[PDB]
């Protein structure tokens, strides 16, 4: 990670240093009237948002280095009611007001760029997994999330692709269920070791086509190794 | 929207002229390997992918004014390979080569800090619409298709909530739940996607509170 790195050091060179959460703590909560930009350096974390009736509703997940933002840079008025709990045992991540990071982002305009690609491939994301959700259904969604993390923790193992991951903050419903199972049966993931596995990471590109390219646009380095 | 008739004057200042579309077509498509920052000023228009076997897909759809950008501010390469049409009877848009936009916004950060917002707008829409979609499934989708609809051409009246779009540019089980609804109110559709009513009171607060 190039740009991650000076970026983290351009936050300490101008006296923000980094701080550890760990499991069920809120990076910011729903009702912190502050608006915030967290660079979520290291770990992994999930933006929630609590419902009439107290549900939970897990929307997405981060993983370092990222870049989290609660409030509008030009109005300085909040987002959205949002909460970032984090899912990692525990992670670092450089907490800044909206106010400091629209200073520092205009006194430097390479780490700008940095935060402002971030959100660009935020929204192609978004577009590419409702292209595939549109083309193939469920089959492409799901196929597009296994996608996206075996590319993200694949291991190239002599038997199939060794995701590096928990076992059960890996698939962290009876739809689900069918699908996976054809998956299972047809050899191209594998549950074996209490651990998937991926031996025909080939069936997951084509049916996530659009997610499979915006991994190559966004990330060729993590998506060229894997091919 | 004054951010953005200043960022219209700020383009055209610099010697960037505005383009009119008629509708069906194309201010760029998938197979162009040039990347432009498209600055709709004006009009309503549609983000469409079409699958290898030709058929045609909407990803999303942009109203002006407002910024829509083809590959990376800096590295210059595509976010992705898509095709903007246009589906207003006629629109009016900037095009911009995104190197030259990336000269314009450094030597002017009020206007960086603008489309950048336009982008951070679009990253919580998607998030409010997916957690009504979590929660009532395709019903809060298509509801919150509608109360945004309502929200943006909507004017009270004795009657009821309506809006002033031409059939034209209205164009399965969809029609089933449109039905299933059509069969028993802006509260309804507040009332299966209420985040994307929640985005909309943050990010357009002025024009939500016409019905409020």
């Amino acid at each position: 990670n190039a740009q991650a790195e000076e970026f983290k050091k351009y936050l300490e060179t101008n006296g923000i240093k980094p701080k550890q959460f760990h499991k069920k703590e809120l990076i910011f909560n729903q009702w912190d009237p502050q608006e915030y930009c967290i660079f979520l350096y290291d770990g992994i974390t999930k933006l929630t948002s609590i419902s009439e009736n107290g549900t939970i509703m897990n929307l997405q997940y981060y993983k370092g280095a990222f870049v989290i933002m609660s409030g509008f840079i030009d109005t300085e008025t909040s987002v959205g009611y949002y909460n970032l709990e984090v899912i990692s045992e525990q992670a670092t991540a450089y907490v800044i007001k909206i106010n400091e990071l629209k200073e520092l982002l205009s006194k430097n305009l390479t780490h700008f760029f940095y935060v402002f690609q971030t959100l660009q491939k935020q929204v192609s994301y978004s577009l590419a997994k409702f292209n595939d959700f549109s083309i193939n259904g469920k089959l492409g969604s799901i196929c597009g999330q296994l996608l996206i993390l075996t590319y993200v923790y694949g291991k190239e193992t002599p038997d199939g692709i060794k995701i590096t991951l928990d076992n059960l903050t890996m698939q962290e419903s009876s739809a689900v269920s069918r699908i996976i199972s054809k998956l299972k049966q047809e050899k191209v993931i594998v549950y074996k070791n209490s651990c998937f596995y991926v031996q025909n990471l080939d069936y997951l590109k084509r049916y996530a086509p659009k997610l499979d390219e915006w991994f190559y646009l966004a990330c060729p380095a993590t998506w060229g190794k894997l091919n």
